Order: structure tokens, then C-alpha cells, then sequence
């Protein structure tokens, strides 16, 4: 990070303004914020009123605007995305476009620009998806697993990490804003191109959730067959029973109430 | 089919001459044959020497090939794709510009037409897909289910349909190339604008087939929640435990070899 | 608006939401927002709670998502634009993609799909302009009034509207977002295919405004020589000193007071 | 210019060709004219007969013609426009496909080229645009400078040139042709990427030049604020009252009379 | 020609030109000249002075420009070429992307808005071509006899017109302007769809003709086999020794000289 | 070919197959066959059993297809054709889009990709062609002259190579498919760039030739003028009577039955 530039694809979102406040006090050079809206570009710009931050108008769907802010960048990490399951699914095109396409563009830039690492955030709904935000996710790995294999790594490194959800009896991951943060760093660090990272996370029942108020698949069966582990994640090595929420440390209101007390955001009725 | 027009898109298939020999001594009016590939359409016009056979080179990445071919047509059965899983998994944005783009290409230019009904052949791999082709797959039914609801269906009916495979002890659906073509015409009459079409099938074990010589999923669980039975068929209509060759009709050696003997390709040693 | 639809790009904004409280308990048939960003849409779904408000995935830039969201629509409120100053002098290329050829894109659909009024919301800013926003929606003026040359107004009618900034001596227009709504109703209802609709306007010093708390050019010298009186309107037809905010009826505190006490927003300390 | 390629956008205009008949006698490598017009360039080949000219077809709204003539040239004056006001009035959108389009294509492919230094032909009509043809001038300036930001200077450098018109008691500004390529030489040598250079030119009142028989505005009040002075030129640098015709020397007949002499044009009833 | 409208792609042309000063002092209701090139569409609308001429900018290359100026036209000259040699022959592409992908856009143009007839002018290098010119022409020759095929006539009719050249002892074809526009008019009102017309001229020595100063191939063998007589034309209608300059009447001094005489262009010593 | 990697496009082909049993036992490094059907590449896989053969999924119609395929290949043989006669007189267009701009692409893919030499397989049928195949073709030929004009040869050299067909009195030539592996294996080592090579073959009578059983022109009167002699190869270097099938050595029966006796196809009753 000593005068390496970062950019941030859909760098406005949940995640882009959590890598951001985590990478800012540092001492990298640049952090490219990428996405669409200048609205909220610009709410951001205003309060961390702070040097390192660029902020770039452009969209995913279009290289011309990729490559412009892909010029000397070091580090990617896409995490530009139609995401809710509602809109994918009347509009699964749109889901195709941005999630699918919007990764070839931002790949190609990448390789063009001799980047260093691409790291591309998934979910765990891309594990056996039945909705087309799934699917398109889906897509979107095998997309960035096959373009790792036709790339060198000297060259440019390409990784992704899927996550389940950050922020009646039946089970789902508990991840936070931090825990997110924290898979994409490890992968920066430690993935090998074409891999695919999965934090290994607490996995509580929504029911015994909803008390401390005072199934999620994040590996296929034949993922966990392939899978290697590192501890608090598995990695998926691109190639040439399952791992869900109901069958990790499950919690009880006890350990569900603690994790909830960190959330900057739970704890405000100041 | 009374002066009626049908196109066959990726009409040189498997698929594509088994509907031909079917529909062919008919009276129909005219069946377009539209693909890529010249030879293999040379290679069926000489045989059939039958007027009603039109031949038209185009593809379905390309949408001013398809509408020249779309002209005046009144049934669409959409068959071109890239169906093979190695060939996906290496090359999954091809996989994309065929199967899910081709697809939009497809449905576009049939609405434009005023063409009565398309039926998009899939694929039991697209029922909690984990390879590029079934997830392309999966992504290309969202997309015709989501052009549907847009579509009042007296202007344009889309629909689609599911099939396992034609022609050590784990199981797999049996279906022939004359089942196939089944599914499609039943389809084509009953079908609403929306519809997965899944033809019931009796399934063997992989074991007990070899010896006839002298687990497949069609339903994911929530579909097969959502699902209407119409005997021998599923119908998954679009909205707004499972279907798998472990649990239909398994057979044993003695039915096994059968409907093998039906086969008019597997019955040659003369 | 029996059984009539209403299109708005760019739905999700500032502008987008005070047309649609305004026309939602009235009888208009369906109020189409069509923007880019699934948030704010997933956010006004969720609070009005309301039948007619249907949500479209897409953007202008994109042509056949346009068409989807354009299918028999009656009447389109083109509020869809990249309109904040720096952003636009950055990236001044992003503007012509979305104000300039956005546009193009609006009504080439609109015409396609026989609607019968589209209304392009655009801003004081094109009038003499010298950034990059202004000069791109000074140009996207010139691009719907030429389009609105070539289209028979009973197949399609086209117009426009600018306005002032909404919600030390120099001036500055006053309009509220109440104000910004009425002119747009206005240009439905009595514009001609390619008028400019501008509205009359009090316009106070920026200096005397700072003190009830407890120039802009929207007409050129000759846009002010060609056009039409309407009362509270000027309106500029389409061919083939100035009107601005030192000008019209300015203010004082006594008045300046009294227009802000009605901004719902303004009136917080609840 | 010792082994120095040239490349002339629009190569066939009456700038072009002025720029020709300057550098031609020189010791320049080649001098690039590219351009639509076959019958243009079939013209100037015959007469010059000269081989440091070479003649491109192509047109900027084309980025694979633009690469072609682009590959190893060194300077590159960007002369092709739509220049006439009722033609751009009436096509505003081919105004944005050559003026601003064509114009990031020729950015694009200098830069892809590593060509050293580029200049964009602009107009006083782009200072407070009214029209069309003015406010699309205005859109490329904004471009180009927006392009010069990101671009290193020793990669390529990127200026552009505004002047009046060349060749009742109202004023404007009189350049010759000869004027003219002088400005665009000034540029070539003297700018800074991102520069606005114009030329300081007498401007005689309308009405005093008829009688030698025998407002123009080139910089807007913010822009001469920011201006530097550089002798016979303004020179205008990129951010991050006013200059016009009814106040440079102003001349009368006796003045207007002797310049006109010197148009090898005017000159002629031999 | 009552109320109805003719377009002229490449309007501005030698060609152009003619069957303009031709159809003007007529009572056909409009006069379309498209073409890319403003400052001729100016010197055009200058002189003429004449309400029935429409000048459209806009390039065949482009469909969207096409389209503007083709709606609601009855008939389309399609004239709009590359046709010099050396220039295909060095940018053989550009070739392409006018002659042929050009005829396709105003073949499609033409369909979409209901024309009524497209005439596209061709040249005798098209038979037996060796030139690029001369290739594109002959592919520019299939293509819209492809065209025709699908097309029904009472849609849209579609014909072309090869001509030799206007206005040591090798032969070459004699035709004015004024011989030009004439086998235009004949291919307008008898052509079928699909027939491409050629026009019987005198054809002398180019030897002789320099005198009177005080192989060209119109048909291929296999054209001349399958064409049908029409007097002083030919006909060659689509499928489901050769015509040339050496053998048609050949023509000595005594007659060259006085075709000649009626060029108004060549009796010009006045 | 020590550690170089060849890339045939259209590699699935008549030609492909034989450059490939050619090269294979040899010690190049890689073989990539590139082109649009999974099925045959599916079918040459299984057979050759053999590592240096990489399978690229891609048509030529695409760009982004081809670069992937392109990325530090040496050498390429271009054979992507559209190549049979009705299937190209029906859709010129997409005789077009394969074989002139398809062969654009590859051209402009191998020059990025620092290519060291491209060969153009063509045909006979493009020297004076009459049919779109054979025109296309010619196209073809003039557009890879052109690229090989402005490309410096030691970056990427250019050539092509026509042959007649391989494997009632009038005459036909005689190729076999091990002949036309010669031809391009002879281009590959002495064409300069721009060259089209032709084989000298020996010409049968078809007449004579059913009878051992128990005219075509390869360059065009200009091109023989040109030419230069290889020996058992003419080659025609680029610009800045005829040879024909009645022309060659034609053979009789004697000769006729022996050379047919080679086909390792022909002499098949085992
Ligand atoms: N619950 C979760 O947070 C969760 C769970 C599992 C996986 N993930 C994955 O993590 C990634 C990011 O999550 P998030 O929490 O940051 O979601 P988010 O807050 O919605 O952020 C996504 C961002 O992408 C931007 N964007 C969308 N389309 C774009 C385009 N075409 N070009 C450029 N930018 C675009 C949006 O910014 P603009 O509107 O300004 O363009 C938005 O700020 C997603 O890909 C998602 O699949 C998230
Ligand atoms: N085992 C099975 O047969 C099976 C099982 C489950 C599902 N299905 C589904 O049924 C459908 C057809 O199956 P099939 O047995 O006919 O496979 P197939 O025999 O491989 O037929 C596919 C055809 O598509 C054509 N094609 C490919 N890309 C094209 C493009 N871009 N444009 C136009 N045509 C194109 C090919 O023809 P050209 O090469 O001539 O273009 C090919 O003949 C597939 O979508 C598949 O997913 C099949
Ligand atoms: N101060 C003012 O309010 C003011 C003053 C003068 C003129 N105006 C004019 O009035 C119009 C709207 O103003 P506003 O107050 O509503 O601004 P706004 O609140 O920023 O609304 C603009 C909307 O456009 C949408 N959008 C942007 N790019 C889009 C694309 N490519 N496709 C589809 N939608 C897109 C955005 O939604 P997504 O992010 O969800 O796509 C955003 O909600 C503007 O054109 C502006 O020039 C406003
Ligand atoms: N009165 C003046 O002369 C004046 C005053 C102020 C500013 N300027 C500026 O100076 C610049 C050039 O002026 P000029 O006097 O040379 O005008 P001009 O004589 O009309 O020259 C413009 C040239 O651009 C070429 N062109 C147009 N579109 C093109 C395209 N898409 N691709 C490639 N070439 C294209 C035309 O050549 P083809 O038709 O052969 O392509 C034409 O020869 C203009 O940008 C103008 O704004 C001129
Ligand atoms: N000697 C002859 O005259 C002769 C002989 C045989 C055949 N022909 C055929 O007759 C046709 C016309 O001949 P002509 O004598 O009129 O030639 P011309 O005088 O050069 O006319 C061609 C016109 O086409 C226009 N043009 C070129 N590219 C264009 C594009 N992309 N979009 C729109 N317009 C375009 C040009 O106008 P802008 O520059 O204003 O766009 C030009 O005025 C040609 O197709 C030619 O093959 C002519
Ligand atoms: N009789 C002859 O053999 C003969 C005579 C004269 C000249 N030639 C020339 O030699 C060349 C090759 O001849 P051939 O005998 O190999 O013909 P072929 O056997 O038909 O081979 C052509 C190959 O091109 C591939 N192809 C077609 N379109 C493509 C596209 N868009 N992208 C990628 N690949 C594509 C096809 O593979 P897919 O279907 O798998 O894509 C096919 O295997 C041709 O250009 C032809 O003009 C041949």
C-alpha cells in the first residue's frame, strides 16, 4: 500500500464505505471510489474531507469508463452489483448486464492496465442458486475462475469471496460489516488467482435471533469436497457434505445478544 | 400448423431434425431451419429433399440474422445453445452470449414479429445449477420468464422446457430423442406464457444400465412446491421435496432393455 | 389519466418522488419509476405501500431497457440526468451519455412506442451556459427540440423545462420543490411539441436570505425576444433583454421568511 | 518536425489545407490528411504533388479508421467538425456524434498511440453557446480538458484553440486563414495540456467593413478572469470582464482596407 | 410524384445533382438530400433556392440518421458510395462499411418505414470485379438482391442500376449525366424486385475520342445468358458471349464529336 | 515452432484437421483450434488424444472472442469461412460479417497480440468472382492486402494463399487436402508480407475424370502480368494471360486414376 492506488468498483455501497473507513488513516496512496451515483459520491466526499479519496463517475457496463478509472491502479475490488433478489428477477437482464458483463469490463480493464489483484465479491446465494441475483453470481465465478486460467499471475492475480448476509426455526450466517472487510483483505493477501474465499462464520437461527432484543449454503457439497482450509476460511482452488448454516457453531441468545452490543449501528438509542 | 410457420433455432441439432422428421410429412407450411453451420445445413437439405425445408444462415448473438429469419414466422422452438459443461466451464462468456443473450435476441425479435409462441429448450442441469452451462442455463429461463409477464400472451406466448438426458449405483433419467420432441409439442399446446414444462420420466441407475447390454435433479424442492401436475408432465407456472432420478419410476434390467430395443440407433449391428 | 401510465426516468430523485406524492392518490393508472438504482427504489416501495407504483430496473444510456419500461406508456416525465457540476466537469463524457444521448435514447423509444408526451426536465444552467452540465443539458434542448421538428405532435409531443435551484449581494430564483412539480403539470397540459416552459419566479438575494433564519439566467436576451407570456410562464416555441434573478420581483427577509415556512423540510426542529 | 508525422483530422477544410501550404516546403516526415471526402483529398493529391502528403480515408466517429491513421504519427490537429450552425440546429445529435464523440475517439487513440501532443480546433461560438454548433464546441473543450487531467503531459498533451471567423453597426473579429494556422502553431509549441489558447485579433464594427468596397464573444468574463496573458494570445488554463469584438482595437475603414489586401483571396479580378 | 417524397442518400453528388435539376421544376412534393458533407448541401440549397429540396445530414453508415431522414419517404435513390479506386484499394474496409453494410442500413431503413421503392446505383466494374471498389460494388449487388428475395415487392421493391463511366485503342462506354438519370427513371417505374438494369450506350475507342478535340464489362457472360431485352436496356432478374465496350456499337470521330457538343460542360471556351 | 503456438481459426474444418495430423507428432508447442461449434472440437479431442491441442470455444465475428485466443500465439492460419456457394448468394450479409470483417477482427487481434505471421486461406472463386462467396473472398483478399501495407512486417506479417477445390468437357483443378497444407506451409516460410500464393496443380477435364472409376481461374489476367514464379508456386506480391484449369499440365485418365489413388478417402471398399 506505499503509494499503491486501490480502486473500489460500486465504491458507494455497504461494503465500499467499510473498506473505506478501514484502508483511509493508512498510508495508501489513493482510494478510487467507482460507481454511477453523484449523489452519494458526494455525500461521502464532503464528510471524510480527506486527500487519498478520488471519487470517479462511470459504470460497469461500460469500458470506456472502466478503463479511465482503471489507469495505474494497483488493487480492484469489484464490488459493483445488482444485489436485491426482487429487482434480478423481474429484471434479470439488467442482472446479466451489470453482475455478468459489468465483470468481463472490469476484467478486461484490469488485465489491460497490468493490475495487480482483482478480488470480485460473491455471495452464498451463488451456491445452488433458484434466484437470478444468484444465478447471475454464479455466472459471475465461473466467469472470473475462467479468466484467471487464461492469465498469468505475475500479471494480474484474480480472486473472489463469497459472503453470506452482513448486518422460524430454520438457520442463516451472521456476518458483520467488520467480518467482511476482513474476507476481502485476507483474500488481497493470500488467495491465488482463480480462487475462491469463504469466511467461516457463526450461523444462528432466526428464532433464537429475535429474542436477544431486550438454510444458508456458503459451499456446495462438491465445493467442500475441493475445498481447502485455512483456519477461519476454506478456499476453492479453480479446478485445471455441504458447508451451511445449519451445521456450523450455532449460537443461542447468549452469543447472538454479544455480537449484536459491537454493531456501531444495533447499539443507538442515544 | 395450416399454412402455419415454425423456426427452428439451432435447427441442425440433435433436437432440431428429430422435431423435422416429425413435423416434415405434414402439412405445415414451412419449417425454417436457422443456425451457424452450413455443412451440417447442406448435409440435411440434400436428404429430406422436401419443399417445405427453408434453410437460413444466421446466429442468435446477432439480432439482424435473427428477424430476417423471425419475418412472418407464427412458432418459434429455441434450441441454439452451448451445451456442453467443459466447453462452458473454459469459455462461460460465450456460454453467456449464446444461451442467455441469444435468448434475449430470441424473444425480442419474436415479439417484434408477432409471433404467436417460442418455446426455450433447457435443461435439468439448470435445477441448482454448479457448472457454467447449467447456470447460463438457469440465467436463461429467469430471462424468458421475466419477458413473459411483460408480454401480454395474446401477442407472444414464451415458455420453456426442462430435460434430463437423451439416447456406480447412482441414477439418472431416461428419456428419448422421440420423448423429447414429445415435451416440446405438449408444450406448444398447452403451455401458458411463463411455464417450465418437465416431462415425468423413468429414471435407472447407471449400474443396471450397462448390464442391459446382451442423482439427476428436473425439479428443484420450491419448485416442485410451486408445481401443477398435468400427468405426465410438471408444470412450473411464473410466479407474480424435490423432482431427481432417485425417487421417479426406477427401473431394473428387465425394463431397462426395452426401451432400449426402441431406440432405432442403439438396435445396429446390421 | 383514466387508465392512463406515467413514465419517470430518473423516478428515484428529488423531483421523481414530489410528481409521484402529488399524482399517487389521484385515478392515473400506473406510475412507472425507472431508474438505475435498486435502493432508493427498494425504499419508496416499501413506504407507499401503493398499487400503481410499478418499479423498473434500467437506465437511459441502455436502449432496450428503455423499450421494456416504455411499452405502452401514455405520458413520460424524462427527469433522468447526471446534474451536479464537478461530477459533469470531471467526467463531461458521462454527461453526454446520459443527458445528451440518454435523451436521444427517450424518445426514440417513446416515438416507437406511440406515446403520446414526453416532457425533458432540464435547468437555468443551459441557458449562456459555461460548465459542463449546463452546456450538456443546453445541448440536450437542442436534441428534443430538433426531434420534436421531425415528429408529428398528434403521434408524439415534446417539450422541455427549466428551472432554477429548488429548496453575497448577487441573486439566486426561489423555487420550491411544490414550484418544480406545477411547471411539469403545466407543460403537459399546454406545451406545444418542442416549447421550453420556464417558470416566473421570485428571486432573492443570496445575502438577505442567510437572514431569515431566527446572477441565474433563465431566459437568454434572445430566448426572452422569441418568446410567449403565459402569466406565470414564459414559453419558448421552437423556431422553424434577459429574464434572470436581478430581475424579476426580488424579495426581502419579510418575504424570504414566509416561503420557507412552508418547505415541509424547512420547518424541523419537531 | 525532423522526421515528425503529422496527422490532420479533417484534413480536407479550408484549415487543413492552410496548415498544408505552411508546413508542406518544410522537412517534416509526412503530413497525414484524414478525412470522408474521397473527391476532396482526390483534389488536393493531384495539385501539391508532393510525398510527405498521405491520405487516410476515414471519420471520427469511427475508432478503427482513427487507429489506423493514428499508428506512429506525432502531432495530431484536430480540425474535423460539423462547423455550420443551421445544419447542427436541425442534426444536434450528429453535432454530438463528430464534435464530442468524435472527438473522445481521437483523444483515445492519440493516447493508444503514445502521440505527443494534440489540438482541438474550437470556436468563439463555443464561449456562452446559443446554438448548437457553439454549445457541441463548448462539450469538446470540456472533454478535452477533461482527458488532459488524466493523461500525463509527457505522455500526450492535449490543448485546444477557439477563434472567430476567418476570411449593422454590430462587431466581429477578423482573422485571416494565415492567422489562423498561426494560433494553432502558438498552441503546438507554447501550451500546457489542458490549455485554451485564442488569439488577440482586431474586430472592425459590420458596418465599416462594406464600405472598404472601393457581438463576438472569444472569452467569457470567468474565462479572462483565470486568463494569462501571453502577448498576442490569451492563454486559458484548465481548473484543478470579458473578451469580445466590441473591445479589442477596433478599427476603421483606413485599417479594415489594408488587411483585406493581403487576402491572396479579395485580391482578384485578374 | 403527387405529394410523394423521394430520398437521395449521397445526395450531393455528381449523380445527385441530376436527378435533382431533373425532378425539380415537377410537382413531387419533397426532395430529401442526405448526405454527410454540409458545406456542399449548402452550396446546393443556396443556388436552387427551391422549398421542395430537405436537406438531412446524417451517414449510411449510421441507422439511426438513416432512419430521420426515411420516414415517410415513398421513394430512395440509394447513391451514397465510395467509388474511387486507389481510395478503396487502400482503405478497402471503409469500402465495406459504406458500399455494402451502408446499403444494408438503408435496405433495412427503407423496409422499416415502408418505402415504396429502392433504387441502388451501381457500376460496371461490379462484373468481373478486380478493384475493391469494384468488389464492394458487386457485394453491395448481392446484398440487396438477397434483400429482395425476402422482402414482398408491394412492401418494399428493391432494384439496382450498373453504369459505366459519365461524362490506346481499347474501348470504353459513352453515357452523359443526362443518359445517367435516365436509367434510373426506367429502373423507378419497370424494374421488378430484384432486377438489376443496364443501360445500352455506344461505346468508343478512347484512341478516336481524343481526336475529336479540334475492355469496359456492363454483363458478365452468365448476366448476358440469364438477361431479358428491353430495348436500350437490359434486364437481369434475380435467380429463384458478355456485354462490353468492345462490342456494342462502336462509334468513329463523326459521332463522337457530337455527343460530345451536348455536354453542357464540355462546349465551355465562353 | 520450438515452443511456438499455432492458432487455426475455423480450426474444426476440412483444413484445420489436415494442418492439424501434419503438425501434431511434430514439437511445436501448441496447437489452438478456435472456432464456434463445441461439438466437432468435442469430436477432434477424443480421437487425437493429444496435449498439445488446446480447444478454444470463439467465432471471428467477435472481437473479444478472438483476443482471448490470440493472447502469445505465434503463428495463425486464418480459415473462418463462410465457404459454400447458395448459403453465401442467400445471406451475402453474412458471407460479410465472417469472411471480410471476421477476417478484419483476426487481423487487428493478431497485430495487438504481436502475432509474428498470419495466412489467409482463400480461393480460386475470388479471382474475377460472380458469386458472393467468391466476392466476399476477394474482399477478403484486398482487406488483409491493405492491414499487411500499414503494418511493419517484423511486427506482423501478412499473406494469403487461394487454391482451387481439393479431394462436361470442361476443366476443373486438382488439389488434394495434402496438396493445400503445402501451399500454406509454403506461405508460412517465404511470403513477404502482402502476398497472395497460388499452387500450380495439375487441371483435369471432369469429363475425363469420372472415367477413371473402374474453367477454373487461379489468377486473373492483371495478376499473372504481376506475378513472380516459384516454381511449383506463383506469387503476387502486393501493389504499392490468365492462369486457368485449361491452361495448366491437363491430364488424361492415365494420369487422372493415379493421383486419385493417394486419397486415403477414395480408396475405401475395406
Ligand atoms: N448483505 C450484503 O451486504 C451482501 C451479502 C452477500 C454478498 N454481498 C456482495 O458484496 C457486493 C457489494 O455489497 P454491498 O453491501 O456494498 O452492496 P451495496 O451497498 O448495494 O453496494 C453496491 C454498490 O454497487 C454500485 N453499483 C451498482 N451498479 C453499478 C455499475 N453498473 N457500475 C458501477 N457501480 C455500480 C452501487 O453504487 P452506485 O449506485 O453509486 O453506482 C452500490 O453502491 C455485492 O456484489 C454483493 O453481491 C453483499
Ligand atoms: N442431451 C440432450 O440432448 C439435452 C439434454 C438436456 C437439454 N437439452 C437442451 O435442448 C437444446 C437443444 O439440444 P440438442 O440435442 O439439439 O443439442 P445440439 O444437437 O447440440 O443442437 C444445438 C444446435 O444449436 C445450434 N447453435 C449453436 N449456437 C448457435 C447460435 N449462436 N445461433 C444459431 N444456432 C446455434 C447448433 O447448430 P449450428 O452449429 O449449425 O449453429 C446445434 O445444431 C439445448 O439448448 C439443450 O440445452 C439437450
Ligand atoms: N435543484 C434541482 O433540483 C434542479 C434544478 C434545475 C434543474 N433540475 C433538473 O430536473 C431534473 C431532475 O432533478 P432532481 O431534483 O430529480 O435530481 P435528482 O434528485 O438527482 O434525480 C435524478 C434521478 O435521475 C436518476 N438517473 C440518473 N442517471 C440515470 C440513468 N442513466 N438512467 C435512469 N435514471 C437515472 C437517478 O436515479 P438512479 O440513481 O436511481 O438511477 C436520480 O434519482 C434534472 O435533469 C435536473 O437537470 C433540477
Ligand atoms: N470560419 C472558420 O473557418 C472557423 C471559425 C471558428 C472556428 N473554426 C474551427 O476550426 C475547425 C476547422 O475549420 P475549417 O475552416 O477547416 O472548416 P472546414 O473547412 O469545413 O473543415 C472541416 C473538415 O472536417 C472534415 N470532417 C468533417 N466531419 C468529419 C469526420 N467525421 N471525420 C473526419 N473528417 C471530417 C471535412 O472533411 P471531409 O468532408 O473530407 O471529411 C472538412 O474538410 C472547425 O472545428 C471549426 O469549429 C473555424
Ligand atoms: N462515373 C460515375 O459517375 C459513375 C460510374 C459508374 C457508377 N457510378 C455509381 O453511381 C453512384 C453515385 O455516383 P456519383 O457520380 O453521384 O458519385 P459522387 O458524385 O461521388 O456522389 C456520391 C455521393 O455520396 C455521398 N456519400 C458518400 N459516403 C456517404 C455516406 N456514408 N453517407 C451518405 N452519403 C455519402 C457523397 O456526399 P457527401 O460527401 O456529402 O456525404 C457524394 O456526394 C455511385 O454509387 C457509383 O458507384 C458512378
Ligand atoms: N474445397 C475446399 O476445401 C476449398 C477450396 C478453395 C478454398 N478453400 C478455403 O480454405 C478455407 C478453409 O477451408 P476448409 O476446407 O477447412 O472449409 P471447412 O472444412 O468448412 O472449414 C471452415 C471452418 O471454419 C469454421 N468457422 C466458420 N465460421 C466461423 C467463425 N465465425 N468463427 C470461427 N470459426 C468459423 C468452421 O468451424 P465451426 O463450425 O466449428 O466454427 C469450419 O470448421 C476457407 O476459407 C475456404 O475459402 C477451401
Amino acid at each position: 500500500f506505499d503509494d499503491k492506488i486501490l480502486l473500489i468498483t460500486g465504491g458507494t455501497g455497504s461494503f465500499g464505505n467499510a473498506v473505506m473507513k478501514r484502508f483511509l488513516d493508512s498510508n495508501i496512496k489513493e482510494i478510487r471510489i467507482f460507481s454511477r451515483d453523484e449523489k452519494k459520491q458526494d455525500d461521502i466526499r464532503k464528510k471524510y474531507n480527506n486527500s487519498k479519496l478520488k471519487f470517479y463517475i462511470g459504470d460497469v457496463r461500460d469500458s470506456q469508463s472502466v478503463e479511465t478509472a482503471m489507469r495505474d491502479v494497483d488493487y480492484v475490488f469489484h464490488a459493483a452489483a445488482l444485489k436485491q433478489v426482487p429487482s434480478c428477477e423481474f429484471f434479470p437482464v439488467e442482472a446479466v448486464k451489470t453482475n455478468i458483463i459489468g465483470t468481463e469490463n472490469v476484467l478486461q480493464s484490469a488485465i489491460h492496465q497490468n493490475v495487480k489483484k482483482v478480488i470480485c465479491l460473491s455471495t452464498d446465494k451463488a451456491a445452488y442458486p433458484i434466484n437470478a441475483m444468484g444465478i447471475s453470481k454464479a455466472m459471475m465465478e465461473k466467469v472470473f475462475v475462467a479468466k484467471s486460467r487464461n492469465i498469468r499471475s505475475e500479471q494480474t492475480l484474480i480472486c473472489g469471496t463469497r459472503y453470506g448476509n452482513v448486518m422460524p426455526d430454520m438457520t442463516r450466517f451472521l456476518m458483520s460489516l467488520e467480518d467482511a472487510v476482513e474476507l476481502v483483505v485476507h483474500a488481497f493477501k493470500h488467495a491465488e488467482t482463480g480462487d475462491i474465499m469463504v469466511q467461516k462464520a457463526p450461523s444462528s437461527t432466526v428464532g433464537d435471533l429475535a429474542t436477544a432484543l431486550l438454510a444458508e449454503t456458503l459451499l456446495t457439497r462438491e465445493e467442500y469436497a475441493q475445498c481447502e482450509d485455512m483456519g477461519d476460511y476454506f478456499r476453492v482452488p479453480a479446478d485445471s457434505y455441504e458447508y451451511n448454516s445449519d451445521n456450523t457453531h450455532i449460537l443461542t441468545v447468549e452469543e447472538i445478544k454479544e455480537k449484536l452490543l459491537t454493531l456501531e449501528y444495533v447499539r443507538n438509542e442515544l
